[PDB]
């Protein structure tokens, strides 16, 4: 419309009813220009870093993160209340929009409006291009309605080839404006809609039993096994005699099951405390990227962090593995810290019922015949892919982790739940591009066929509202007992947790993940 | 609509017609930016005194005063012609809105307008927020239509518990941006509506008979009561006989009467002679606020100011108690006088009818059981709760005085009539918060997480109508002679009362009840 | 229920202190009694009590 | 709580009576009448319209 | 009981002479009396409690 | 504050170990318990206040 | 029963009833070895909060 | 139910079923009891051994 008429209203919101929850989250976004209008391709080669790509002048919208569309209250009411999630449907807007002039004279800025200028915007819907919203990066939304963040610019990778970052024949370049693009002045608003496609409802519960006690503890089975092939107490001793026994109860580690625990890969465990570890250096050949447990794709290694779901140390204990998220509270500076304090741990704990620990192994297995004169031996089984039988639990959604993942396109894939949690998604939800259009300075006089490097400094804000419907499972468990239940324990405080401090500030000092009420298996 | 469109029109005036009156004010506000944009936790560690809460970035209108919605000739015609008053409904609108650009560039500021920022605008209809608006405090509108006023700030307090400041778990935040706001450029405005709840009318009468008077004075009582246990006029003498008779007409003393006074909590008086005064400092463990009443909450200490309603001495009379509201005069300069020629002094003194003195006590109680060897002994009954039978008058309502209060939310209470004066609201009108919409400055041409700290500098003004449906009550009584009425006597004056002076001020330089006719009990 | 006390007599005449009917020793100073704008009532019957 | 239920950044337009004398202690001084608006950060000495 | 008991110090108990009511008490009205009034007009005033 | 203080008399407090309700005041009911009654009946009785 | 559900605007978590009880020989609100059902706990029913 | 390590202590994840607290029907010696069920739609198990 005009440039007096406001074209949209801030919106931020939870609205409960029965079966269905809806979040609306408004924020203030300030765009900058971004590598001087250009698109310039990047990469180093170094070693198992080695990477390639470009940095467009571009921008994206990036919403994937959950404390993004909750308040710590209203994160309270679904895990308390609630056995399982999952989204349904999407809407952004993008409205109020003001381009900025600035000037520089006397070696001081002034800002004015420019009413003419434009924005453009696209959402990618047929998914044409990189999809990089689903990485696990910063340019999120903050947490705080208040707060306004910088739009995050927009860059993708291409194929590496071993070791060396050379393109080959099969590298691709996109430019964004080989796309239709809505073009917008101060009057102008933008808008768009997703659906959700139908995914399993996240599992909110922890198990109130363990996969190896589903049995009925007060009878025996009517199987029988090979008690002893000898008398006594000892091995490689006593009378040989093949001993076959009813499987009674209260021994319950012989019972014949229906279900083996999940996969494993072993990771290597870390102290939190600085005397309890071996002393592994950074870089070098020695670096702590070689005895992490990785995989190598191409020639190159990579961390397998988090990996397939596991059982891990709480996150009050000293150990810790790759397997556990790592969040950051304000206390650190400058992005190193030797203290863990300052970070927060995740803990899969939880599933210890059903999984397989994390830095343990998934068993022993009898690798050899034994036979007279050949004694039993066996080894640790480290990694055990999956087997017939296998059941597992996934990894917690967490309140700073990520709502989905693109289920990338290939045509094997096995049980696509992205791996740092969340919704595995063939079409997620779409990235929205926006840049400042280009606005020439003063030009010369006379024809040049070069292109304009020269250009008015400009940078725009606006508004951002994202409303999700989540379809919510309620639960009906019949257990007599209380629940846990997440609460506010904190205790006496200076200053409150979940609060703006005293300088304004805003940080999340606490990791809250899903699984609070229990299910049986 | 447009920037060349005015959105609303001035519109002052009281309307009266057969019961019922309509006031509407109009008043320019300025809006700053508070707090730079943040949200501050706020509080002090300081015995009674102790309080902790948050400081928005938003501000609230406050038209909670009478002397926002009626000039002195309008306060005039209710009071002299109108036994009682109440509110019935209201309408808000917000309009003709400007936001400012402000720039310093050689050391001097220059201001532009900046068309495309928006202002934010919601009503807390459900009473969703903490209600400030009842307190007493500064921010409501000038009482004179041509001052200009600056938009006040908002914050609230929470649970303190003891006299320590720290919060528990029980202190809540609120976040404003947290609710669905209308956003308006300057075509746009605002409006609300709103209905008063039914509540009873204030008594803008004086009591014409006192509450122990209320018999016919030619008339005997066929009661009969015990005159005296002795002859003769001493105590402790004479023959002791048991001497009962008929209670005669003329002494009104000894009626049984069927109603009593109300409650009483005595208070201290005080002298505005400073040689009839004991000295009681300001501070340390003798300080004044340890020798008024006060209630204890928790530990602390709380002025019982004003208090229950109850008589007290003559706004010209030397002494006074905090059960009179005191307002100041433009004389005092820095918050602080010694001299009580400046202030306006509040009286209840109309009560005296049904009402105990605020100074005196309830009555006096017979503690013993006397006897032939035990003489009879009084005490003072300084603070008595309401017993049945009791009946008792309100605090007046004052032209500087507040109009509502909101009744607390809890289960019990008993006569929710504000004790500072006016109307009880369950669900009062609601608080309208104002803030800018920041607008970010230049930004860095490099993506950063950090929340931008940098804003441009503005402020908006424009214009804000209060309508109000008044209710009232015509005075219909059958009394023969003249009424005291609410007049100018104030005489020859240099400068006109009620009016600018000299050099442009306003100034109020008395405080004006509602009760000047009478009605009889 | 609620209570203000009242002072009790006897029927005998014998078993009460000698309480004159005026001057200041007066039995309406002795009688639970309210202040209204500084005068005295007795507070007769007054609030509901059991009585003898 | 009851008595914080005041906006903590402003103050009331009421005012009261602050202290008799000059000085720390009881007893002691010039006898003065002391007024003050009430400001902000005492709120024990704020007016409120309910009671405990 | 008007103290607060401890090792050293005594409890002590005041009598409540005349104590208004308290959420939860009930009371019963004065009787009629066929020599008694029938009715009496409720004062005319905005607070009243129990207009018996 | 239990008398008048004066330039001759210095001023004093008592404490109010018991205060019936006064017009202003708000308080919260005592909370209901797991292990706790449900109702009560309230006494046949022509006054009665606050029947919680 | 009838029930209000809240619906509060608060930013930060509430205080929540939940089993905090620990590590257990036996659980509480449950049976114990000998077939015995205790209550260990009183539980009222405010933890959630609204403002005044 | 859950078993934590090697140890049977129970933790607060741990959960009591009464089951009593579920609807029966009661039957005396005329009474009877039916109830019917339907299988999902589960593949075939395989009766014959590759012939390859």
């Amino acid at each position: 419309d005009g440039v007096g008429n406001a074209s949209g209203d801030w919106h931020c919101d939870s609205t409960w009813s029965e079966g269905r929850v809806t979040t609306t989250s408004t924020r203030t976004w300030v765009l900058p220009t971004y590598n001087n209008h250009l698109y310039l391709r990047i990469g180093t080669t170094a070693n198992s870093n080695t990477y390639n790509g470009f940095s467009t002048p571009w921008g994206y919208f990036d919403f994937n993160r959950f404390h993004c569309h909750f308040s710590p209250r209203d994160w309270q009411r679904l895990i308390n209340n609630n056995w399982g999630l999952r989204p349904k449907s999407m809407r952004v807007k993008i409205f109020n929009i003001q381009v900025k002039e600035v000037t520089t004279s006397n070696g001081e800025t002034t800002v004015a409006n420019n009413l003419t200028s434009t924005v453009q915007i696209f959402a990618d819907s047929t998914y044409e291009l990189p999809y990089v919203m689903d990485a696990g990066q910063e340019g999120s939304f903050p947490p705080f309605p208040n707060d306004v963040f910088m739009v995050p610019q927009y860059g993708y990778c291409g194929v590496v080839t071993g070791k060396n970052q050379n393109q080959t024949d099969r590298n691709a370049f996109y430019c964004l404006e080989y796309f239709p693009s809505q073009m917008l002045r101060t009057g102008n608003n933008f808008e768009v809609s997703y659906q959700f496609e139908k995914v399993p409802f996240h599992s909110m519960y922890a198990h109130s039993q363990s996969l190896d006690r589903m049995m009925n503890p007060l009878l025996d089975q009517y199987l029988w096994h090979l008690q002893s092939t000898t008398t006594g107490n000892s091995l490689n001793q006593g009378t040989a005699t093949t001993t076959y026994g009813k499987i009674t109860t209260g021994d319950f580690a012989y019972y014949r099951k229906n279900w083996l625990p999940g996969a494993c890969i072993k990771q290597q465990k870390f102290s939190k405390n600085a005397n309890q570890n071996y002393k592994i250096p950074a870089s070098g050949g020695d670096a702590l990227l070689k005895y992490d447990t990785h995989t190598t794709l191409n020639g190159r290694w990579s961390n397998m962090a988090p990996g397939p779901p596991m059982a891990t140390a709480g996150a009050g204990d000293s150990d810790f593995s790759n397997s556990q998220l790592i969040f950051a509270g304000p206390n650190p500076s400058g992005n190193t810290t030797t203290s863990s304090n300052n970070l927060l741990f995740t803990s899969e704990e939880e599933i210890a019922t059903t999984n397989p620990r994390d830095t343990d192994m998934f068993g022993q297995i009898a690798d050899n015949n034994q036979n007279a004169t050949t004694a039993p031996h066996i080894a640790n089984l480290d990694a055990m892919g999956i087997v017939p039988g296998m059941v597992w639990q996934n990894r917690d959604i967490y309140y700073q982790g990520p709502i989905w993942a693109k289920v990338p396109h290939t045509d094997g894939h096995f049980h696509p739940s992205p791996l740092m949690g969340g919704f595995g998604l063939k079409h997620p939800p779409p990235q929205i591009f926006i840049k400042n259009t280009p606005v020439p300075a003063n030009p010369n006089t006379t024809f040049s066929a070069a292109r304009i490097n020269s250009f008015l400094t400009q940078y725009s804000t606006g508004q951002v509202a994202v409303q999700i419907d989540w379809e919510i499972q309620k639960e009906h468990s019949k257990r007599w007992n209380p629940e846990v239940q997440f609460t506010s324990n904190y205790g006496t405080q200076n200053s409150m947790l979940w609060a703006p401090d005293n300088a304004g500030n805003y940080h999340e000092l606490r990791a809250i993940g899903s699984r609070f009420l229990t299910h049986h298996l």
